[PDB]
């Protein structure tokens, strides 16, 4: 019994605006017709409006430095992010309305309110006045509330939900238990690399950390296992008590 394996829930922790928007938004690789039916992908990057694939391919192909094929990278999508939050950024900065309540909150509320951007234009944000207000004599606890009286909070409840919880407490909590996905996890016993896969089958490695040189933290109560190799961390969650205690058992022997 060389390999301890089985599957698990993995995750990335949520505690940036990218991880937010890719869990509010979605993360698309191949070109989907938003929408308004035009060409488009990442996280909400609008490429054109033309009903040619092959212009959109190109004004993607333009936009990345490679001909991508109507296809990216999920580094690819990021850039493309980067790049749409610096407009989005830029754009309450210029608009009268949403520049003040923008310079006086803190970092995390700020990606909350560009998490409203993206959704809803800036336009649609400027038209919670009486929130945004609240929002920059910082009365969160009433923001909340009237964040709440408004279309969006009963046509999507879930993302707005997060989003305002997230203006509330000034913390990323309201995305602790988003981003999980089965995976299927193998552990070396012999030499203490741990990999996943996207399943029972196929073959192609999607991840590995050698167990030996990260940080193993765990909590019974949430089933999880958070494993920080330094320059990356999996968040794991397993599905029962007697499951969770094996994991840990086994990434505990490569500290004794």
């Amino acid at each position: 019994g060389r390999y301890l394996q089985g599957y698990l829930l993995k995750k990335r922790r949520v505690d940036n605006i990218f991880e937010m928007l890719r869990i509010d938004e979605g993360l698309r690789l191949k070109i989907y017709k938003n929408t308004e039916g035009y060409y488009t992908i990442g996280i909400g990057h609008l490429l054109t409006k033309s009903p040619s694939l092959n212009a959109a391919k190109s004004e993607l192909d333009k936009a990345i430095g490679r001909n991508t094929n109507g296809v990216i990278t999920k580094d690819e999508a990021e850039k493309l992010f980067n790049q749409d939050v610096d407009a989005a950024v830029r754009g309450i900065l210029r608009n009268a309305k949403l520049k003040p309540v923008y310079d006086s909150l803190d970092a995390v509320r700020r990606a909350a309110l560009i998490n409203m951007v993206f959704q809803m234009g800036e336009t649609g944000v400027a038209g919670f006045t009486n929130s945004l207000r609240m929002l920059q004599q910082k009365r969160w606890d009433e923001a909340a509330v009237n964040l709440a009286k408004s279309r969006w909070y009963n046509q999507t409840p879930n993302r707005a939900k997060r989003v305002i919880t997230t203006f509330r407490t000034g913390t990323w909590d309201a995305y602790v238990d988003q981003g999980f996905k089965k995976r299927f996890f193998t552990l070396d016993f012999r030499y203490g690399t741990l990999s996943y896969y996207l399943n029972d089958h196929n073959q192609t490695c999607r991840g590995e950390i050698v167990i030996s040189l990260s940080s193993v933290s765990a909590n019974k109560k949430d089933k999880i296992i958070i494993i920080d190799s330094g320059m990356e961390v999996w968040v794991l969650k397993a599905t029962t008590k007697e499951n969770w205690q094996s994991w840990v058992d086994a990434l505990q022997t490569c500290f004794d």
